[PDB]
């Protein structure tokens, strides 16, 4: 495939999809054994490595719906890949999300313009796999990690002067990004497993950032959750 | 409120709504001990019973968005309705959805505008209270019920002669029914918790039938689970 | 048909259409002779009478677009039937309409999606057969029953916080209802005559209601018309 | 204003709009007496005369719904015009609409985004003024003059590459014309009175034309209805 | 063609294109040599003559984009014509446009329909012929003639209630007109050249007019690099 | 700034805004003196070096509209950068449109929502600074670089299943790529300038490659008419 430069049987069956290439070179060394790199195009790092004994693999995906959409394009059309789970940061739009919570996307709302040029009349819903979602939950309670399941926004534009996330919140959404719903869409669509796993970085009505060593800790449990979900 | 005949106290905090109101009047009387009618107007029969110590109404909501949207509203706002679970009958529309298994849905696809008039230029996507999901999963798990976690279409037109039902069931979309878009926003906006309960009626996509004894069977489990959540 | 328990031949060719399965059943007993009862499946009653000598008949439509889509459809696809008058209350906006007027709506707007689905880029107007209409217009003069002629407006939820009736009375609408634009558009598609005859049940701008007495009255100018017009 | 030079007095109250200038001189000076052209300003010819004991004026209003907008607005809001008759040709679109019958449209669709600029989620139906209708209707008929009412579809595109005409007439729309939807929505917003009255040039679906002496035969009726209308 | 009377090769390749058919009378005359009419269908007047040894044609459009339509379609259609040059005038809509301004219009944004009947889901960007364009521009710079170049609006009501060009001026747009998406849009499906030249009859935006003598001198430079440009 | 790294005065006024960080480097090291890396943040790399006298900076932005937005929006509202030019790759949709010319965007057709978001009714077309544009075609024609000027199509979806590339290529659109529209519209919305160079990398309707050779020579041909420009 294009932008990707592995060889075949060099990306395993399950896969992490930080949107940081340098998160995933760190996600990888820390915490997978035997670890090569299998694609170096444009800088967007894939790594293969062991997490006991299950061979995991780990592709920074970029910045928006377009740039994840060509790698999950890739990563089921050329190296057949079953299970994605996108693990990420966004920002909370309600009060009552807090900093440690991890975050299970069931859905997420978007004005990306993708499904609508797809499915014209139609409001399209993206959804989640529920048993990569109850895979991840279980293993969240197992250990008493904090988690709220719901629904996220699939944001086009980071920075916006039209921003309806107001809106938003009040109809319980509990955070924006801007990846999910590529995911989550051609995922079904070719029938595979997608989930998208997140952590606060900020809260966005009042400004609040969310400390460093917070950040740290949330992004262990995020990486666990997904790690031992599988 | 104009369309419900109650008076301060009849109605439950939790609410069962079939769309037919004489199914209203069969879950009531089958299930429930300690039965009240407290609403004809319209022939649109609502009943309160005891079922295991709690307070269950149910209550008709006819077919459509804009019927059930009615419905749906008055109980939040005039009568403070918690708790909303629709159980009702859908068309599969995809081969590997079976009669058998019982439909929660995460979320709702729909060719209403009923959302795009509220949003504008954003795909809102309708999400089911986790915790209602959750409960109703672990009791259908308890007791053996077969169940299916997934999406479903909500259409505007039980005969939609441009259909785009065709490309639905290939983004893995697994029924169509006409009520569980607006329930979902609805009460997501009152900060309330909704799900959605649905059997299979048929498969539109083959054309054929169920038979009249799959048909109560799959209800019975339905009803069950429903109950048994709450 | 699936939502319309009829057998061949018991339903006529001309047909009322209220919202309301309790009207119907109270329009049959009142004006009809020798009334049967030809479906109660959902509880939204048909009966069949005759009224001077002819065959009519009266089935409960459900309230929004796609309950009455339904009945419709079911009427003309399965029963063959030619000529379907509605027969309702609307919510007049403009000052002008007064509570004793009988309105024959000419055509209809709507926020409703369902034409935007079916002809993508046309704005489609619907509109009523004018043999109809000119028949119910000829029969409220002959009597000196007062009448207006105009459009209304098709809402697709009847609460609404982004309500744009005040604008559509800007540009002469005369009031708001919510099955009048899925009747005229089947109909037309079908080679089928309808027409629309409704009467204020309230003021929506200023929030007057009208008394008992003058509903009781105006519905009965109501039927009389859509009966004299037969 | 901008595009009509007539002075204080010279423009009627009543006033007839051909699409064809050439043909509003032809207009005014066949059946009017005591002529007079107040407008040359661009070609757009315009001419005051008298009808029977009235003042009628005759102004050309160009092909398409922006031209025909700028001369309704100007007689609309600097004229104090109270009575607009659309006299013009159009495209038939069905086999049972014959050239002889002279069109009254009650409503119109359109593919013109002018509406949608002005509502955003609502299909605004225009209507045309009943007692026009009427009126027209009941000297057609006092002369025997063959009629057809119904609706009319407004095209931006004379050559419509990506046609949706073939639908429209499924939905019993009786033709093609360029102007109608602008008149109505421009009327009923300034509270005046506005009717199209249309004969067939052709037929779009069979390509076939009409000859010179049809064409002259219905021209003289469409005149005759209009002005013994008012 | 239909609304154009010329004979084979009464139209010369290259055509100027003014709104106002007085306008084309006064361009031939005052520039052309041994010019003949070949146009007085509906008065929008077509002549041809010659400039230099080269034969031009100069055709009145009509306003608006469906009226430019019609005319640009039966030209390139029927006539086999090549370079097409919209010669007009447009409200500026920014402070920094001057009204000894030429402008040449590279693109033009737009509220008409036209192209999102044709492209449903793409925004298409109407782009003038760079050929055309660049000998404009030379021939203006030649002589010292002032010129812009930048991008305009193709508007679709003159008088605009919803007028949403404050935001377009936020964002560089130049002004305002009425044709020249239409123009760009159907030279480009057909392979023909395009370029509109405009010059500023007001500015919009404070209501301040611009001179009699001004608008002469604008106008002859306008003719002139059309002209010299060929 | 959020996802750049660079402290004050690192970043030259004038950009070069590649997709690939790693072409970036390429470009940075080939064709300037005196390189610094101000920026590692997301492994999206951006130097500044010096050419001929003038600091330039040279930026990867990512994929798609939503990750060059970002990037835009940082380097002009943090670093006050004035000039912004995009050298890349797109797929030419025409069989005219050759493996060696060089691209100039005078605008861009899309169907990313970005703007449908910012402007409701109306398509806005983006619009390159025509200085800059004129100053790249100068300096191609002084070295008899071959160039094309035209418009290209802005995707969402490297991988679009539905297609609508066919018709775009009908209406004379070279190329597709996924970044022209949204460097266009926020240069022009903040007033800075911005022009796009780009190369074919392949044909898209005939599926054909462009060897490595023809590839690095027009890459070379395009670096230099960008440089030679400022
Ligand atoms: N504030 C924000 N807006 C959009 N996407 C984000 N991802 C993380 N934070 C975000
Ligand atoms: N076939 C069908 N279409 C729409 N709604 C349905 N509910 C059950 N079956 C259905
Ligand atoms: N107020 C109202 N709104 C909508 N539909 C109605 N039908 C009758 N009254 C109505
Ligand atoms: N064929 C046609 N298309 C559009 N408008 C018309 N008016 C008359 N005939 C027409
Ligand atoms: N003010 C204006 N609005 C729209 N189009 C125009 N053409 C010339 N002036 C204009
Ligand atoms: N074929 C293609 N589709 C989309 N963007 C491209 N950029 C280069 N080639 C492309």
């Amino acid at each position: 495939s294009v932008h990707i430069g592995a060889e075949k049987g060099q990306i395993a069956d399950t896969v992490l999809l930080p949107g940081d290439p340098l998160r995933a070179k760190f996600i990888a060394e820390t915490y997978l054994e035997n670890v090569e790199c299998y694609n170096e195009v444009r800088g967007m790092y894939g790594f293969t490595g062991t997490y006991k004994g299950k061979k995991i693999s780990v592709q920074g995906t970029g910045m928006g719906v377009p740039s994840i959409s060509i790698y999950v394009n890739e990563l089921i059309q050329s190296y057949d890949v079953q299970n994605l789970i996108r693990v990420g940061s966004c920002g909370a739009i309600r009060k009552d999300v807090k900093v440690r919570d991890v975050i299970l996307a069931m859905t997420s709302s978007t004005d990306s313009q993708m499904n609508r040029v797809a499915f014209g009349s139609v409001d399209f819903a993206p959804c989640a796999d529920f048993e990569l979602l109850k895979n991840a939950y279980d293993a969240a309670k197992d250990k008493g990690v904090p988690v709220t399941v719901g629904s996220v926004f699939t944001a086009d534009q980071f920075y916006n002067d039209d921003s309806q996330i107001e809106k938003l919140a009040k109809y319980g959404v509990l955070g924006v990004e801007m990846e999910t719903t590529a995911l989550y869409t051609l995922a079904a669509k070719h029938g595979r497993k997608a989930l998208s796993i997140l952590t606060v970085s900020d809260h966005v009505l009042t400004g609040e950032e969310t400390t460093a060593e917070e950040r740290q800790t949330t992004f262990h449990d995020m990486i666990d959750v997904a790690l031992h979900s599988v």
